[PDB]
């Protein structure tokens, strides 16, 4: 099967503004409904619809990433991995209601962007372009990632996105929203007290707390602090690797190299398998509600 070639084509007549109005509709909502999950809010959870749903790409043949916005069908909407993302899809279908001109894939993707701006995280380039695709494209289950596993899984697993070592402790950092809901994925916890704030916690609470390895309701093992913070087993691979450990010590001593190689990595994660045409828009960088005094 020929691998595809994913063009960008950016919605009808559609610029800036038009844009810009998707993120502060979702902004708005993200401000509204705050009781979401004991009030973390629905912040954490769209960051991951964002990212599931851009993770299933595959370089070597272009099939799954987030242009198609596959999502939207059963197969994926029900995949164990995704188990809880549909509270962020319930979240947008209001916001695409309202814009039914942008596609899913824009949509999923402009969400977590959205997210992590408005929780205080760094601005993230974002374009435009993505369009939907038949549910006959939509990937398979089992490419988004095992959290039982070590550094050398993670290691190996990101290199399918296209994602090196740096790339992937940046990624990570992600953690510093949300909580694990054993009802999801067998795991329960947050790895932050202040998880709808997107800040480098994530790296300190890694390197600081003291980690008991112990089993869950669930019976999987997970790493637990006093302090009532979890880790993954693939988190805490990032201290037991060398070479991941150099860097966790970078961004839990540097706010704003996280910050800058956050927003770099998560753009790239939301458009690998895009080709964007030498005529396309730059990449928007929209202004937070703070920002618009709104
Ligand atoms: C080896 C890689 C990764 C593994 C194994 C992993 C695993 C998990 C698991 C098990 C959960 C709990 C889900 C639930 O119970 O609701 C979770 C949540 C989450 N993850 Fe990851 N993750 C990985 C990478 C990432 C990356 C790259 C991002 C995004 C840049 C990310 C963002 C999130 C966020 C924001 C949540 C919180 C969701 C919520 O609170 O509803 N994760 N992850
Ligand atoms: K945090």
């Amino acid at each position: 099967t020929t691998p595809l070639v994913h063009v960008a084509s950016v919605e009808k007549g559609r610029s800036y503004e038009d844009f810009q109005k998707v993120y502060n509709a979702i902004a708005l909502k993200l401000r509204e409904d705050d009781e979401y999950d004991n009030y973390i809010g629905y912040g954490p959870v769209l960051v991951r619809l964002a990212w599931h749903t851009s993770g299933t790409w595959d370089k070597h043949d272009n099939t799954g990433g987030s242009y198609g916005g596959t999502y939207r069908f059963k197969k994926e909407f029900n995949d164990p991995s995704n188990a809880g993302l549909q509270n962020g899809f319930k979240f947008l279908e209001p916001i695409h209601k309202e814009f039914p001109w942008i596609s899913s894939g824009d949509l999923f993707s402009l969400g977590g962007v959205t997210a992590v701006q408005e929780m205080q995280g760094p601005k993230i380039p974002w374009r435009c372009g993505r369009v939907d695709t038949p549910e006959d494209t939509t990937p398979d289950n089992g490419r988004l990632p095992d959290a039982d596993k070590d550094a050398d899984y993670v290691r190996t697993f990101f290199q399918r996105l296209n994602m090196n070592d740096r790339e992937v402790v940046a990624l990570m950092g992600a953690h510093t929203l949300g909580k694990t809901h054993l009802k999801n994925s067998g795991y329960e916890g947050p790895w932050t007290a202040n998880n709808n704030v997107f800040d480098n916690s994530f790296y300190l609470n890694l390197l600081n707390e003291d980690w008991k390895l112990e089993k869950n309701d669930a019976n999987n093992e997970q790493w637990d602090s006093k302090s009532g913070y979890m880790m993954l087993p693939t988190d805490y691979s990032l201290i037991q690797d060398p070479k991941y450990l150099s860097i966790v010590k970078e961004y839990a001593n540097d706010q704003d190299k996280f910050f800058k190689d956050f927003s770099k990595a998560f753009e790239k994660l939301l458009e690998n398998g895009i080709t964007f045409p030498k005529d396309a828009p730059s990449p928007f960088i929209f202004k937070t509600l703070e920002e618009q005094g709104l």
